């Protein structure tokens, strides 16, 4: 039994008129109809996933609205109140960095997010459901303890693990983030809490700027279970799995988290414009099965999905669909890109790719 969390008001989220920060006139920065995060990308692999027939191997869990205390096992009330204020504008609006609009009403979907990742969470540790994936939209990694940031109104990985925390008990729970860009609001609310190893691999200084260096490594009782895994940008399959094998495995064996969470972004992909790596949909299924198998060995197959970044409307649905073929153990398609990508390279790990790799390993000894 595989859960599955597709909410109509993901496909709802209102990015603007902009391509990034907002349509802006003197810049002459010409309105669009699509900005990079449109809402559309995600939707398509919702929609590639009944599609193909894989929804008929899934059991939908229907998303529950995070409530004010869920949000505040990792958020701020100052955070909250600013969010609820920003979402009663006649249009909405910028949640402060310039990039992150919420519509009107917008924290209603919000809420739906977290709590995507907070049903399908308990589900799972509860036994009623193995493992499973949420679609969630607005993303959440950016999001730090008291701010939105980054299309990240709250850290709905984070409301998960409070959640698994605070109300289900577990000691220790994992937060690995393998979208593109670091998780550095993941990192700020975990920071201090070696309660939650957070594992971000990334193009090294993709977003935030000046963010995700190795010795960013928690402090305090946290000291040694944050890690973060910087990659060159032209990183590929070879490199995502060089790093799986030698620093993120090795990380959560040693560690026993009692839950394995997944921020999982596609924005690594081949064809993303958001960021240089070159990962394909076979990376991401590779990916999946590595860490599907070692929460098998380690935490009983615990293990919930939670959609985080990737802006190919092309492209995701394939390396979406990819990792619900590794939860659900059945297959519906052949990548239809794949003999295209697969002669561009990536396949081959370069020395560059591997000392950034070696650089984590020393690490590993602490946790
Ligand atoms: O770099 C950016 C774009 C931000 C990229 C957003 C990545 C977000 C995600 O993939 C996720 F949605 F959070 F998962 N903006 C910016 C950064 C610094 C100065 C001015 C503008
Ligand atoms: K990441
Ligand atoms: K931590
Ligand atoms: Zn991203």
């Amino acid at each position: 039994a595989i859960g599955y969390v597709w909410n109509t008001l993901y496909g709802w989220v209102d990015t603007g008129t902009g391509s990034l920060a907002a349509a802006n006139l003197t810049a002459r920065m010409q309105p669009i109809s699509h900005h990079l995060a449109h809402p559309d990308t995600k939707r398509r692999f919702h929609e590639l996933v009944c599609a193909s027939g894989q929804i008929e191997h899934l059991t939908p869990i229907a998303a529950v609205a995070a409530t004010d205390a869920d949000i505040l096992r990792a958020h701020s009330a100052a955070h909250l109140e600013n969010m609820k204020r920003v979402s009663n504008l006649p249009t909405g609006g910028d949640t402060g960095d310039g990039i992150t609009m919420m519509g009107n009403g917008g924290l209603e979907i919000a809420r739906l997010s977290a709590g995507g990742a907070v049903e399908l969470t308990r589900r799972v540790a509860t036994g009623e459901l193995s493992a499973g994936y949420a679609l969630v939209n607005p993303p959440g990694h950016h999001a730090p303890h008291n701010a939105a940031m980054g299309f990240c109104i709250f850290n709905n990985t984070s409301v998960a693990a409070g959640y698994a925390r605070a109300v289900l008990g577990m000691e220790r729970v994992a937060i690995l983030d393998w979208d593109v860009h670091h998780g550095n609001g993941t990192q700020d609310i975990w920071w201090n809490d070696p309660s939650v190893l957070t594992i971000s691999l990334h193009q090294h200084l993709c977003f935030p700027p000046d963010s995700g260096y190795s010795t960013e490594r928690g402090a305090g009782n946290g000291h040694g279970y944050n890690i973060n895994v910087p990659l060159p940008p032209g990183s590929g399959n070879a490199a995502y799995l060089h790093a799986m094998d030698q620093v993120v495995l090795p990380a959560l064996r040693a560690y026993r988290p009692q839950l394995i969470i997944v921020g999982s972004g596609f924005d690594a992909s081949m064809l993303d414009p958001l960021a240089r790596m070159m990962v394909t949909a076979d990376g991401f299924r590779q990916m999946a099965r590595r860490t599907i198998d070692c929460a098998a060995d380690i935490c009983d197959g615990r293990i919930v999905f939670v959609q985080e970044g990737g802006y190919s409307p092309h492209y995701l649905p394939f390396c979406g669909l990819a990792v619900i073929e590794e939860l659900t153990g059945v297959r519906s398609l052949p990548d239809p890109y794949h003999e295209f990508l697969a002669g561009m390279g990536g396949n081959t790990l370069l020395d560059a790719e591997r000392a950034a790799i070696e650089e984590i390993v020393p690490l590993l000894a602490d946790i």
